[PDB]
């Protein structure tokens, strides 16, 4: 009383993410930043916190090596969103400052995250949720975009200097 199968004949890697943007991605979501952290990025995700959700985290590796730049983590509960970014073995730190957390379990959450060159804004329903300090220099080396925990994605796509 089973279905369903892996079945690869050789482990290897998905292809690359481009044409349409993806609709119903499942979780956790691993969306692989093509090009890299550049000051003409911008990071999108339309999801839905669900009621049997206690939170979810957005953390950004890299493509190359494998560092995180940036970790952003929601806290539906008490109502904080902790930053952090794990370095090559290395750890950086917690960062906790926002105005307002929409981030609510029973109700949808546009969430958009900008990435420049001093640092990156993040908007959540047309306002200025918080900033991350670039904490990672390489941080342009961050070609990576993964989000784990409970969060129901409904629409992400990287955009990227395409419009123009």
């Amino acid at each position: 009383g089973s279905s369903g199968s892996s079945g690869h004949q050789q482990l290897n890697s998905l292809p690359t993410m481009e044409g349409p943007p993806t609709f119903n991605p499942p979780v956790p979501y691993f969306g692989r930043l093509q090009g890299g952290l550049t000051a003409r990025r911008t990071i999108i995700i339309k999801g839905y916190v669900p009621p049997t959700g206690k939170s979810f985290a957005i953390n950004f590796k890299v493509g190359s090596s494998g560092d995180i730049a940036l970790h952003i983590n929601p806290r539906m509960g008490n109502g904080t969103v902790v930053r952090n970014s794990l370095l090559n073995g290395s750890w950086g730190s917690e960062e906790k400052k926002i105005t307002h957390n929409p981030f609510g379990p029973g109700q949808f959450f546009d969430l958009s995250i900008r990435c420049g060159l001093d640092r990156f804004k993040v908007y959540a329903n047309g306002q200025h949720l918080f900033d991350f300090a670039h904490r990672l220099s390489a941080f342009q080396r961050v070609d990576t975009l993964e989000i784990q925990g409970d969060v129901t994605l409904s629409y992400v796509q990287i955009s990227g200097p395409s419009s123009g």
